[PDB]
C-alpha cells in the first residue's frame, strides 16, 4: 500500500507512535517519507547482503527473518514479509523496539540525514488527527 501523507500520520497515531520515546509524529512521518516514500512494499538490498523492508526500511541483519541474511538476528521475532503488509502493525511494533535500542531515531540514517533537526511538524500540518 502507498499511504497518503495524512493517512499515514493518522495510522501511525492510531498505532501509538506519536511521541513514542519522545519522537513526535512528524519525525515518524518524515522518516517513512524518505525511507520508503510511504510504500509498505518497499524493499532494498544492502551492500552487506541484508535487505530493508517496509515503510521504515527495517533491516534483516538484526530485526526480522528473511532466511537469506547469514549470521543475522530476528529481534522483532517476525518474518520480514510482515513488514510489507498494508497493516502497519508489524512495522510499528518493530520500530518501537528499534527506537528503544539506544540511539533513538538515529538508527534510521535517512531520519538523521533528512529529518533530524528540521521542521518535522510540517509533515503533519493540515491533517485531521
Ligand atoms: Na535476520
Amino acid at each position: 500500500k502507498v499511504f497518503g501523507r495524512c493517512e499515514l500520520a493518522a495510522a501511525m497515531k492510531r498505532h501509538g507512535l506519536d511521541n513514542y520515546r519522545g519522537y513526535s509524529l512528524g519525525n515518524w512521518v518524515c522518516a517513512a517519507k524518505f525511507e520508503s516514500n510511504f510504500n509498505t512494499q518497499a524493499t532494498n538490498r544492502n551492500t552487506d547482503g541484508s535487505t530493508d523492508y517496509g515503510i521504515l526500511q527495517i533491516n534483516s541483519r538484526w530485526w526480522c527473518n528473511d532466511g537469506r541474511t547469514p549470521g543475522s538476528r530476528n529481534l522483532c521475532n517476525i518474518p520480514c514479509s510482515a513488514l510489507l503488509s498494508s497493516d502497519i502493525t508489524a512495522s510499528v511494533n518493530c520500530a518501537k523496539k528499534i527506537v528503544s535500542d539506544g540511539n533513538g531515531m538515529n538508527a534510521w540514517v535517512a531520519w538523521r540525514n533528512r529529518c533530524k533537526g528540521t521542521d518535522v511538524q510540517a509533515w503533519i500540518r493540515g491533517c485531521r488527527l
